[PDB]
């Protein structure tokens, strides 16, 4: 176990009575004019109000949100606040304060630009963060990146609190305080991983995702989803679809039905970059969780080809892997066509679940490297998906053992819709 | 299309003030000593009490249940009752009556024999019933069967009420009154199909399986399931595992985790017949819904082989198919091994979703007939799985266009644990 | 049984698919800038959106509210909509529309003037309305009154649906359609009466006021009440306090606590007319329900004197009665001081529970008329509290058997804070 | 504030992992064959099962109950268990054990005799107990009483936790542990006082009686009450009626309606002693809370007289008072009949809210002592209602300053139905 001890500086509780902690934000709407503000108070319920103001207009406003609590076995939570700030200005720095009654803590964010064809934007890519010492340097590598991530795409497995006895939910609080130094100033877009399931019938905890869902809200109604575990957002030139690997996705189910309709609503003339997130990779040549993505892949892979998804990000495997553009959609049971082929309409599949978890890397690879795998390496690190314009985005991967400006893997993406050419 | 009109005889309301209607029973425990009695009253809530007594020891006892209601868009249900009778005697006729506060109605059932290695038992197989005129013929054929079925293994898609505007839930009620003449007297073991999902955010109805789960209860806690849409029961010599094609089944999910534990609890020296029910077939050589079952197959086929499941029954496809014993579990992305192969540890996959639905048959088939497919036909009908003992179970398929004693398809199942020979 | 039959013209369903019916409004805030819009759709849920605009300007805005439903025994409601229009302009005609998805119906209201010392306003007084032919006559008299009532103060007992078998809640829907012609255009201020309680444990209905509270919302949180059945509103120059005779009011209970603080908040220099609404009369010389008000009188009478309430309106008794300014607050169990005395600091107690109910008047009164009873008469009718300014309000009582313009009883009120001179007739 | 400090011995936590604390029992049915067993586990949910057996026959049985939790402002409760043991034998000592899964604790109780005309029984009377050092003394005097109480009638105001900042509900847990040494072995019959209202809108606690209602269950369903704050039990020769001073009692309200019908069910030929419990006294000659009972009095006094209630116990005033048998029911507003008069159908009204509370006594009395007041004294203490038979019960008031066998006041109650003479 390489988890940071409870006394670590990154887990420190902010001073002052009922001081807000575990502050975290995410996009609150479909197009970027809104922000969910989230924090926890531990001494008393406190106010769910958020004071905020833009640098441009300097008028202090109040939004009012809602508080909630939960229990998990013998654990009882602090007071969890979720407040949505709406009708924000584009491309604008706002300041926001939480804890208006007790002790007040102040933060800030920048709204993205209005969606558009050539609007540039830099996405962090982080998966399977955890709270090990490895997790802490990955976060450091992200925040010190000269490419300056503006939003993190998070592909599942947050706190790993379920590894503890009875899923010791204090390790959710520590994770929230630890990640605050980033997510309180820029949105993370949440994907549900398997360590969020927390299905523990032995301790009478049988509602999947219960802790995760109380602590991390997503703007899922903004895209007509009926569940927080699959949803869409638009931000700058990107359309991002979040799927749930451990929800139902059979034909006719809510997630299947929502994805079918959502892929049809995508307007590549406004958001050229089509990004999909799921926890479990559909392409993966590591031994760890080899072929667990087969189920979802059979259901959705053809749809990713059809709609010319640019890239699919996943975690789950604790390592890094970048596919070639391939598909394996010709199979008809008896026709023998079960080998992935090069398909220039396919997305690139990237496994980036290597941000540290609890300190274990997945090293065992199937050998030789299969044709469908382009690059892979068992190192800790994080990714950046730097969109330049409608045709070009630059993806890079940074290792924890390198300098923060070093790119150990690096490739240009040519947009599938606006410039379809062999970017290999 | 061919759905029976609302004024059909099969849909008649039982007379009397608040007379119970849509009466139906199913196994109430793990081993067959309990029964869930269910019904609906339309005039007022009424009593959830059930009076019962055996034709033998004859003492009249009272079980008490719970009532509940639901709404669906602009539909308001009647008052739905579910009551469990426990501690029944094995292998005895009981009488039970419902509607004690006002109009009483009386029915009977016969508890199964205790579970055991060599206990014979006869299972009706019905899928995708619906309420078309074909639906009624299938049910007649089952009731007039010389085989004499004792329990219906129902592989999902019940009322087809979702085909109607706003899913007109009156068509649940009619289907309940139509099927009463069978399921009030012998258990139907319920599987959930895609027509039970009734996901309709356009009318703000977003809870999967809501009308079905209010109306049809299952003993799912008896097998430590956390959900009614997957569960297991034992009856005579059969261990029946019911799965939910339209719930989560990824690694670490409730259903995945439950099934993974459940197969370890199977004792073939106590129940040698291992039967799996699911709505969507894992092997299906018809064009309609072709390869829909692939996702669940990747997850569960290797377990079915590991545990030598005798048969997997499914509906969904509106036709009849019986596979060979095959598996397709050796694939590894790049090893190229993606062809089903004869495997005597594997189950036979039977598609039996041809009870009538709303009158339509699935006739277009993959050509040529793949080697994994033993027999297929686009006719309405039903199946019977007739366990003779620990080694032999006779499966027969009866067509609606045939006489009720006629088996258009017939095959001996040799038990995968006690007698695993080529069948 | 003088209840109007089900096929009466007043119970007619508004035509068109899923047309909104039982449209009714009431004040939706403390000061008058808000309105709660309420209505029922029978065919499908429909939209809880309200389109509205000022006759002056004309900008057509939308307010979104919520739909709820209930069951009561073997009855199932339609789809009940409550939507609050906020931030409105004072003294201004607004039009509003409901049923925006399918069949639209349009109505209007006038927001009250801004609260102030001399702001005039006419309040109607109706209690125990019911749905009888007498009930129809009272409503007609109210709306045809030459002094135009601008808001109804309603002292409880609405539909008398609970008199029917299984409280046949269909009789709630008919009463909503019948009263629509008034309450859809001007707010009625709701008090909960004993016929709202609907405690029917024999048919497993044990939640008091369940039908009433689903159908009739009030802005109780605006006055920091925690319950719909007691709350305060301010309108024009009146501060109106609504109490619940059939809720707890023992010392330390929520209603007791709320009323205690609420009287401290009243400012007679911003709203001179202090009005109390309750169902059960504290002072009542009628035989029916004689002394049922003693328990609440015991708890609150002295507070009404202390804070110089101008008038207490009640119903419950199916007749009309106006009291002298009278108090009975000096009793100490053993001191013999149990008789009401003239007290110019006390309010007037008015029983106005004679709008019709199910067609029965309460005529058996105690004789001779006690010294505390000013005027009493067993006839169907309604009242008007016509505030002229900070010092003067005219109260009048109109009988059904009389013309619409004739006051059978009437009296000038001298405001207890601004003109505290004896005004005894 | 004479409240005991948190490290006092009476607040000791039972040792051992998840040891049940705050164990307390009350009658679980109408007549005395059932017991509600309540306790709190702090380390994890634990099992709600209760193992119990009579000292007579060691046939160990299991009763299964229910667990609940609550929050109050920034306080989070432990795991609260309520389990009803039903179908017990009369007049029988039972053992019971809680904390089965982890640390077990064992207690006992003795069921009352079957209800009956001439069954003797001793009732402890305790009100406004709290947790001062005075409170601990009163509880000692009760448990040391030579008259040996068999059940406590508790007229309300339990923990006084609502005097602490934010009603510091730890002072509920501490009170449960302190009272356990009595109430784990014999029932206390709970009346809600005003310190149970805990209506605190400032800190967003607006639901009356929430902490109390979670921690202390009552068998209110057994008398067809729809609310735990009013209810009746029958025990030995007593029919006991608990009213809620701080709920609704206007005409038509649930409580009012309930009391009207419950009195009609009283059978003095089976329970000759008719006893009413309420928190706020209807007769009180103390300055503190003078005439707060008038409102309930105007509604209910004539009913008490009409049904010849033997005695009404209240608390609320932190002193002792015993009235004469008087009524004040002749008043008609204008007839001037407002003075209480002696009335041999009226109950005796006893204020017994002097068990200690937070260490304050109410000493200021109305002078001179009114005619309706028989005896009254501002001292801490408790009472005992000792039923001998259908005609006689002995009531005694024991002060904390006297020795445990000393009665500072004592009267014979002559049964209003069987023996109504001037007592
Ligand atoms: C969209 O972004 C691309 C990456 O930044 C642009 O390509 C870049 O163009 C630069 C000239 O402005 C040149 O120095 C860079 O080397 C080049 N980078 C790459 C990776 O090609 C692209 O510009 C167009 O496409 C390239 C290939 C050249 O033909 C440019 O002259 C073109 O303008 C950007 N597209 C647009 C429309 O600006
Ligand atoms: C289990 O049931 C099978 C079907 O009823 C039995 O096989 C049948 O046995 C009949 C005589 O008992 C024979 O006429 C049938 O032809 C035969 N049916 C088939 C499909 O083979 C079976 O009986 C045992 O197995 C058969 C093959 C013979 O060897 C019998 O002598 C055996 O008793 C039943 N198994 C047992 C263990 O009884
Ligand atoms: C406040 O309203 C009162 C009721 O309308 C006014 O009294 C009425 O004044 C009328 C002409 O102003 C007069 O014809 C009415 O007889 C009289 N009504 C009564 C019941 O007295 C009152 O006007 C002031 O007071 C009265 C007594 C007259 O002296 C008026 O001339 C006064 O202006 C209104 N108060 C004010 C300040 O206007
Ligand atoms: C009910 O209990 C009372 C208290 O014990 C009985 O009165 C007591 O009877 C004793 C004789 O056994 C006697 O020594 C006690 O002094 C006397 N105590 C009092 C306070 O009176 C009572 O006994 C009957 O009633 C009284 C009025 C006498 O007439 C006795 O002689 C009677 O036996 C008991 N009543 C019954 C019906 O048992
Ligand atoms: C400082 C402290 O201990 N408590 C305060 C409380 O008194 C008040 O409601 C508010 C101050 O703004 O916030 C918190
Ligand atoms: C985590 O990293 C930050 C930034 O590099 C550093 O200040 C902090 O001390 C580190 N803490 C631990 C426990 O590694
Ligand atoms: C609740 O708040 C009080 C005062 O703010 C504090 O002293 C106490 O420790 C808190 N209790 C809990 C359980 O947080
Ligand atoms: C359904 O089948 C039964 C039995 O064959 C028959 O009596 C009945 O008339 C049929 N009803 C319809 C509508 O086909
Ligand atoms: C409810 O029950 C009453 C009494 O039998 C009956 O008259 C009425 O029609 C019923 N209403 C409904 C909607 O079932
Ligand atoms: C239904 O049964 C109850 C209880 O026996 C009875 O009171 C009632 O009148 C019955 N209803 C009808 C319509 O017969
Ligand atoms: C539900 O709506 C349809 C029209 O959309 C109507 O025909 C049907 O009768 C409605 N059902 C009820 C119970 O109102
Ligand atoms: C009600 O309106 C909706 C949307 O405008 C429409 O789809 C529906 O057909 C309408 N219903 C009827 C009965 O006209
Ligand atoms: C009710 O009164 C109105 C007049 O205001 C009249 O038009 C209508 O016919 C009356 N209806 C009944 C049933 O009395
Ligand atoms: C939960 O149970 C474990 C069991 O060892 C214990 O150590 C832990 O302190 C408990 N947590 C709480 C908050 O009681
Ligand atoms: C309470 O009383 C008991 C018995 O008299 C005694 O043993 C105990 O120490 C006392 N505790 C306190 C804190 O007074
Ligand atoms: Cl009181
Ligand atoms: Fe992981
Ligand atoms: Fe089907
Ligand atoms: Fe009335
Ligand atoms: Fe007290
Ligand atoms: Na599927
Ligand atoms: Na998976
Ligand atoms: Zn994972
Ligand atoms: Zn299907
Ligand atoms: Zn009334
Ligand atoms: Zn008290």
């Amino acid at each position: 176990n390489r988890d940071m001890p409870l006394d670590s500086d990154v887990f420190r509780v902010p001073p002052g009575y009922n001081a807000p902690q575990q502050v975290h934000i995410t996009q609150g709407d479909l197009v970027g004019r809104a922000m969910i503000i989230s924090w926890v108070t531990m001494d008393e319920p406190g106010s769910s109000a958020v004071r905020y103001w833009s640098e441009k207009n300097g008028r202090k406003r109040i939004a009012k949100g809602k508080m909630s609590t939960y229990r998990f076995f013998n654990y009882s939570s602090g007071f969890i606040h979720h407040t949505t700030i709406r009708k924000l200005k584009y491309n604008t720095k706002y300041y926001y304060e939480v804890g208006l009654r007790n002790t007040t803590r102040r933060f800030s964010f920048i709204t993205p630009p209005q969606t558009g064809l050539d609007v540039p934007y830099t996405f962090g890519l982080i998966g399977d963060l955890g709270q090990s010492f490895d997790s802490n340097t990955t976060l450091s590598h992200y925040e010190l990146s000269p490419k300056k991530g503006q939003t993190v795409l998070f592909v599942g497995d947050l706190s790993y609190a379920d590894r503890y006895p009875n899923h010791d939910n204090v390790r959710w609080d520590t994770w929230g305080r630890f990640t605050e130094r980033s997510v309180a100033y820029q949105p993370w877009i949440w994907t549900a991983g398997n360590h969020e399931i927390e299905f523990a019938p032995e301790i009478n905890e049988t509602e999947p995702f219960k802790p995760f869902s109380y602590r991390y809200h997503v703007p899922y109604e903004a895209s007509q989803s009926t569940s927080p575990f699959w949803y869409s957002i638009k931000r700058a030139s990107a359309h991002i679809i979040v799927l749930s690997s451990y929800s139902a996705y059979g034909r006719g189910t809510p997630q299947y039905t929502w994805l079918k309709k959502e892929l049809r609503k995508v307007k590549r003339s406004e958001t050229p970059w089509l990004i999909v997130l799921m926890h479990s990779p559909l392409y993966n040549s590591y031994n760890h969780h080899f072929m667990e993505g087969e189920a979802m892949r059979t259901k959705f892979e053809a749809w990713f080809v059809k709609y010319k998804v640019d890239v699919v990000f996943a975690g789950h495997v604790h390592a890094y892997e970048r596919s070639e553009r391939v598909s394996n959609i010709a199979y008809k049971i008896t026709n023998g066509l079960c080998t992935p082929v090069k398909d220039q309409s396919a997305p690139v599949y990237i496994t980036i679940g290597d941000a540290g978890n609890y300190g274990v890397i997945d090293s065992n690879m199937i050998q030789p490297q299969p044709e469908y795998s382009a690059f892979r390496e068992a190192s800790f690190g994080h990714g950046m998906f730097d969109i330049k314009n409608r045709t070009h985005a630059h993806f890079s991967w940074n290792r924890n053992q390198d300098g923060v400006a070093v790119e150990a893997d690096s490739v240009w993406f040519f947009n599938r819709h606006w410039y379809p050419v062999d970017d290999s």
